[PDB]
């Protein structure tokens, strides 16, 4: 009810904070999507890393052959990795959900779809925006309000932004369902450059700074795909609480 926004804010806040812990981080950003997220075992995951490193003839050679990264290091997830895993955390109860395997809509408008969603359920939408080259989540708490959840290593039209920072700065900053419709519509790709820029910084840049966005890097013939999924707010809290509790 009326307490939803505040609790939601608190859940995300504690979840994010926990992500500086080794086990919380390992469990949160693992890339195995066909098993339950809360079923992930940090020790099991760490053994796999140790095994992989043993395969490459020791840690120093592993790094030398994989780009220099430390496989044991905490992770800063790419946008696909953060969208998929937070989608799982929000939607799962006792049956694994694989965001890479679920069905996506691709010839309907966001407006269209949302206007068909039970206003008394919560939904979260995973967006695969091939125009931006970006996956992110639209959270739609029960009632209308939408919120964005994302990370980005940068390189495209949008600046790099850590999920923690996006969440801490704009986690509970609601966005226009109308601007969302415009963004997530077939005809966005054929919109006037300044409008494209307008929507992008608005919805997806922490300071809403248009000067930090570069639409040249848009892929104008890219495909748009999204999938919504109902969720139970308490279950999401439970899931978040488990991870944060590691």
């Amino acid at each position: 009810l009326k307490h939803r926004v505040t609790l939601r804010k608190a859940t995300l806040a504690s979840l994010m904070q926990s992500l500086s812990g080794e086990s919380s981080n390992r469990v949160m950003w693992n890339d195995r999507y066909d098993t339950l997220l809360i079923a992930r075992d940090p020790r099991e995951i760490k053994n796999a890393i140790e095994k992989s490193v043993t395969d490459f003839g020791g840690l120093e050679n592993y790094k030398e052959l994989t780009g220099g990264a430390d496989p044991f290091a905490l992770m800063t997830p790419v946008c696909g990795l953060s969208a998929n895993n937070i989608f799982k955390l929000m939607t799962e109860k006792d049956v694994p959900i694989d965001p890479t395997s679920i069905e996506y809509l691709e010839n309907t408008s966001f407006a269209e779809h949302v206007n068909t969603l039970d206003s008394h359920k919560n939904y979260v939408v995973i967006v695969n925006d091939g125009r931006l080259g970006h996956k992110f989540l639209i959270d739609l708490p029960a009632l209308r309000t939408a919120y964005i959840i994302q990370s980005d290593l940068g390189g495209g039209a949008l600046p790099a932004v850590r999920v923690e920072d996006w969440i801490s700065r704009r986690g509970s900053d609601p966005v226009s369902l109308d601007e969302l419709n415009q963004l997530l519509s077939k005809d966005f790709s054929k919109m006037p450059d300044d409008v494209q820029t307008r929507l992008l910084a608005s919805i997806l840049q922490i300071d809403k700074d248009p000067h930090k966005v570069d639409i040249k890097k848009l892929h104008l013939d890219g495909k748009l795909r999204f999938a919504s999924h109902e969720y139970d707010f308490r279950q999401f809290q439970r899931n978040a609480q488990y991870v944060a509790g590691l």
